[PDB]
């Protein structure tokens, strides 16, 4: 499949005001995912359109700089409502209960309730995203994965990207 | 290996400060060449990096000035020394002999001989472009075309972009 031109249209859909689905790209690395949401961001930001990228990794290790006192729901509450919201490399991060129940999830939810852009890369697929956040230290919660990954499914759609 | 891949390892090189061959993206109407194309020019920018889009037919409208008493060559030799040059759909100009001869040819040559990172797009593969600049009024002119094209095929790596 042609993912410039997904990347084009969608963003010529957002200049115009179309409610849209973020892109759900997934491959392994070294693919270009990271080049093709910055790429949107750039073509986007020639048009006014404002947007943000996240690489999760560091954004989890800096929303843990609050994790006791709760200050962290200040910036997870300013990153939700993210008029174009891109998370690169999910499911790469460490998977504990915390970041899937209190981060990610939330996060997802909000974005879906309000119908928000939101555009993913990850080296999973759907399902394989699904398993990697079901299992973890407390054991496998398949429910919580299926939600949340249902979740990332009605907010993106998928483009497989190979060498 | 990858198109997004190797518009990404292009930026980091010339971020890095390595002048480095650009890219030849050929493939059907609306298949994300010029978004490609975009995406390395504003990649670039971001990072403090100036670069230079041409959409052929319109510099050629620009030039036929001009065509004569060698006024054109004096956009032409500032176009062609830029630092990163970007042919946008190249092969859909109407190829005369002046313009395959005495602005297409020069300028990819100038570009060759010092050295100079240039990227394209087109409708057509390297064949078909060679093809699309051998045939003019005055019939058709391989090996001027076949030294064109294997200036351009210097200048660049394929990249094949089909629909879904």
């Amino acid at each position: 499949l042609d993912v410039a031109m997904a990347a084009d249209d969608i963003c010529t859909a957002i200049t115009n005001g179309e409610q849209v689905k973020g892109l759900y790209l997934y491959g392994p690395f070294g693919t270009g995912k990271s080049f093709i949401l910055g790429a949107i961001a750039n073509q986007l930001k020639s048009k006014k359109v404002r947007s943000t990228i996240i690489y999760l990794p560091e954004f989890i290790r800096t929303l843990k700089g609050g994790f006791k006192d709760g200050s962290f729901e200040k910036k997870l509450h300013r990153v939700r409502e993210a008029n174009i919201l891109m998370l690169d490399d999910i499911g790469a991060e460490e998977v504990t209960p915390w970041v899937r129940d209190e981060v990610i999830g939330p996060l997802l939810h909000y974005r879906m309730v309000h119908e928000l852009p939101t555009f993913f890369s990850s080296n999973f697929d759907y399902s394989e995203l699904e398993h990697h956040l079901a299992m973890t230290r407390d054991g496998e919660e398949k429910t919580k994965a299926a939600r949340i990954i249902e979740r990332v499914k009605s907010l993106s759609t998928p483009y497989f990207l190979s060498g």
